[PDB]
């Protein structure tokens, strides 16, 4: 009766006497985040934290502000997840719910423009229920490198998108860099969805001031000049090297190690956890402001029409959001080419050669390495899903790595390192973001021969542990990383001539392991940094004084890099009905 | 004997003993420039500078170096203007000539990607003849605003461009503001031009460093890196407000007066002109750079493949260069709504009103007030066009305007005003940098009443006054703006179905003139910079507490805004084949 | 004095104008314009059965042509109520000489009123039906 509770919260409407709320302002977080802390603040155990809940529900809260808050609570209640007691699917939410007939999406000449092909990837189901408890764990307050997370996940996300992009030849996403610019293609939810919330037409604009007609219950006047401002003081500083504190002659100084965390978590707001590490200083929040989330609700500003409850819902499907994601990853390019790093400092004493992505069938009489499949079958109406549903057969790596490393290694003093594997298109492949994360997987070696290590897409560091529609794994009953990348999505779709990328694996030596952060944070502990080596730029690149050195020579320079090797492979599209 | 010395040195052949010129290295322009007044120094008359140039040529200078001396030599001389001596057409470049058959455009399925589409507009004979004569105009060395009239053109062909894009349902430009972009389409010379130079493939990069098997003698080592300091530390002085001096404590401080003269001077390295309004100080070079020049550089140093002489030429043709021009643009954009104008600070006294847009042949049957029309013709191939040559019916505007100045004018004392006309496409309205100048105009009433003003086509301030191919406009043997707006490209292209713009017209009190520059500057000579009002953000939007207003809710308020007026039309796409 | 090229232009790139530079070839012109002069002349038996032949032949290779860029293949006009959807211009530099005809053209059923006698010959559409039924029979 714990679980049904919740699920009973989750599905509360908002009625006509409820308090607007909006999810994305600021303002209404930072009551949606007491609320929250409130909901803890009742005791130890789950059943204080519902009969809070529940209480503060017929004092007449409003249901989507205690959805956000329960969905926290849940997310970081020790007692919750010792329980297994979790947020619920996002297949529970009141919006995959009418006020008969099931309405499909509009697919007409006329609605068939700019990138709206790639709905089936926008509107994924996985995709969207992953994005969802995304923000369940992110928004908890050990862990110390929010903002680092924050600029990878969303860069990582561009990438993948925007290589979802060029498998259909359509352009690349032109980012919201400039805040006066037009959205000329407008936007219309799948037709199930247009019941609880709408889009914007063509070329609509964020508003310079406000929006006339929506009530500044919803919304605090922010108007585009202040965000630009916002926006120019992060670009000076990180030119600059440094953050402006409070007091006059103590900036943060930007460093290799820490620009990352502290670009993308200013760009968050996240001034207290940021705050810890001045040594008494705190950054001024008045330069650097909140861009952000203050930009999101720009748009949720734009998009409101003639208070309603407006929910942070469906992000991952507005093709707006990606040109602002694709705004936040400009500032890791910023910081990334600022604070090159050295691509051996951290190189495992190992040869690594024979890199090859395959299917894990190899039975068909026509079968190569480094010949993969995807395919697109029916999209799933009822879980909100437009065009397709994309999936792949399952494939797997493998590469060869031999020791190298002046006492052999024995099975008295083993050789702990880690493989890191990427892939790209091989058209963007010198691009440092453009590479996509698919692993990283400790080998240990016991001797002097090569062995070769194999990861199945399934074992993937990556990806999230369920099938399709949030189906549990039986294999991954304890670490299901629901926030993951969706394993049916983890290959771009490929061209049905078979698109040709580029594989890239480094072997590093990581030293021995602090203890990961607690739950649910465990999964974003690298000692390195999310999406190294190409988290910065490379300075075996920036110091290039021949002109001749790209991400491609280095990775196919066997001689000189020996714990780094790359292959060629291709994605073949396929259609299953 | 004069004239055809003139066309002989521009027909002069780059031979393999020539010392190599790269036209678009800000080191090369340096050489240019001197050889440039070199010419000037051998003497007052035209025979004198062809005598040197003569002289140059047989010491074997570099025939490409001549002919951008001798243009801006030519362009300059008193001596030449008075003689009615001009720089050959563009038709008359080695370039629009083979090594005996016509080679055609090759337009497939697989060459019609990206903006291809719009390769009639950027192949335009008279706009690549115009852009030509431009830059031998724009580089002599009284005239103030170098800075003002750079950022106008370069913003106004690109709201053209930009628009021109609409009209086929293309996607607007992505700027080049983020110098490790992709061009993901790739280029290729119209198939006559493939000979003298080549283009560049589908995700073509600038080089981080430099090209290896770019020779040096071509090409300073300027890296990525380093145009971006300069672009983040341009960034940085428009929101200070300051550029900095070389002298600590004495920065230039922009004004609303200034800001753009000041932006665009230094975007093109103009240093010299700037500091001569500093009183004894020097603009710190060092910081801001020489970014305009060097970037061009770049998609040379991009293009170049495995020294030989590197021709400014064709740049409208290339895609990549209005990625370059809408990212100048952007400097525009920040500028200008950091400095915003008092739209009324500059009324005449008056009251405009019946804005029309029509056809000057108004016998059709079916004719109507505000449908105008256009027309694609087909190229012509031999002037190095493609796809189609545009072109319109004659039209003309009118306005009704009647005083209101506190005094009645009369033939005694008369009512002196300018009427300043654009136009926007309907979408893109609300953006000031999107509206086209299509005319300015001075009007002299002298009576009570209202008069209609009646502008043709043919004689708008913006127009390059030349048929077809520089056929030459009897009606305007003397102000011929060879490097104004092509008439045939005057309108954008429209849509079949008629596509909506909107019309506007400001009437403005300019005070007496002040003497126009001497040519060849006259054309750009305006009390109130170039493309007013539009040119800076105006103070009744940036100042708006209800957020109600917009450009559309000003030009739409005849009561409060009497001195401006607007008006729906429609431009209807036609073939002629 | 001007060499006129051909409009290319999204209003004019449908139906199977992408095929133009197959259709426009000179040596597929050239080629077709002697075979007339050929073909035209009075021991040579078999001119029915190269005629069937040569003009099934190109079809195969027009038609394989058009599958190449995924166009449709050709409709034939095997009934003559039918219209021309696209309608055609010739490349501009043979506009001049003699023109094409708009969208949805069609024969006339009886004739061309504004076309004189004296060039045409009244064969009204039945009448080739006619033809066309009897050598179907």
């Amino acid at each position: 009766r714990v679980s049904s509770d919740v699920r009973g919260i989750f599905a509360l409407p908002v009625q006509k006497d409820h308090k607007p709320y909006n999810g994305l302002s600021p303002e209404h977080l930072e009551t949606m985040k007491a609320v929250s802390l409130m909901l803890d603040a009742a005791g130890p155990k789950l059943e204080d934290g519902i009969s809070k809940a529940k209480e503060l529900l017929e004092e007449r809260i409003n249901p989507e502000l205690m959805r956000d808050a329960l969905g926290i609570y849940l997310t970081h209640s020790k007692d919750a997840q010792q329980r297994k007691i979790f947020p619920p699917p996002l297949k529970n939410h009141p919006f995959f719910s009418t006020k008969a007939n099931v309405a499909g999406e509009i697919c007409t000449a006329d609605t068939l423009h700019g990138h709206a092909l790639l709905s089936y990837w926008r509107d994924d189901y996985d995709l969207n229920d992953s994005h969802y408890y995304w923000h369940m764990v992110y928004r908890g307050a050990d862990f110390d490198r929010h903002g680092e997370v924050f600029l990878y996940v969303h860069s990582q996300m561009v990438a993948r998108y925007e290589t979802e992009s060029l498998c259909w030849s359509l352009p690349l996403v032109r980012p919201w860099n400039q805040y006066d610019d037009f959205l000329e293609n407008g936007y219309a939810p799948i037709s199930s969805l247009i019941e609880h919330y709408g889009g914007y037409p063509p070329f609509s604009t964020w508003y310079s001031i406000r929006n006339p007609d929506m009530p500044d219950t919803l919304n605090v006047t922010i108007p585009r000049a202040r965000l630009e401002e916002w926006r120019d003081n992060i670009y000076a500083a990180i030119r600059k090297g440094q953050f402006e504190t409070t007091s006059k002659d103590k900036p943060l100084v930007l460093t290799r190690d820490n620009c990352l965390n502290f670009v993308g978590g200013i760009l968050d707001a996240q001034y207290p956890s940021l705050n810890k590490l001045l040594g008494g200083c705190s950054l001024d929040e008045e330069r650097y402001g909140n861009l952000h989330n203050y930009g999101l609700g720009k748009f949720a500003e734009m998009a409101y029409r003639n208070g309603l409850t407006i929910s942070n819902f469906g992000a991952p499907r507005d093709p707006c959001f990606w040109r602002w994601y694709k705004h936040l990853q400009y500032y890791g390019r910023l910081a990334a080419t600022r604070y090159p790093q050295d691509i051996t400092a951290h190189r495992a004493e190992v040869v690594l050669s024979n890199l090859v992505v395959r299917l894990q069938d190899r039975s068909s009489p026509h079968y190569l390495d480094g010949h993969i499949t995807t395919f697109l079958g029916p999209p799933a109406v009822n879980f909100m899903e437009s065009k397709a549903k994309l999936g792949h057969e399952p494939y797997e790596w493998n590469v060869q790595v031999k020791s190298c490393r002046r006492s052999p290694p024995s099975k008295e003093n083993p050789q702990t390192l880690t493989l890191r594997l990427f892939i790209a298109a091989e058209d963007l492949m010198n691009d440092y973001h453009s590479w996509i994360e698919m692993d990283r997987a400790t080998v240990q070696l016991t001797d002097e021969s090569a062995i070769t290590k194999v990861r199945l897409d399934t074992d993937s560091s990556v990806a999230r542990k369920m099938g399709n529609y949030g189906e549990p794994d039986p294999r991954y009953a304890s670490a299901v990383f629901r926030h993951g990348w969706p394993q049916n999505l983890m290959l771009p779709v490929g061209k049905v001539e078979g698109m040709p990328f580029v594989a890239f694996c480094i072997a590093t030596d990581d030293g021995i392991p602090d203890p990961a952060p607690a739950p649910p944070f465990h999964h974003y502990h690298d000692p390195r940094g999310m999406g190294y080596p190409f988290n910065r730029a490379w300075t075996q690149l920036t110091e290039d004084s021949t002109g001749k050195a790209s991400i491609r020579t280095i990775i196919s320079n066997a001689e000189l890099y020996p714990f780094i090797t790359s292959t060629t492979f291709k994605i073949y599209r396929t259609t299953k009905f």
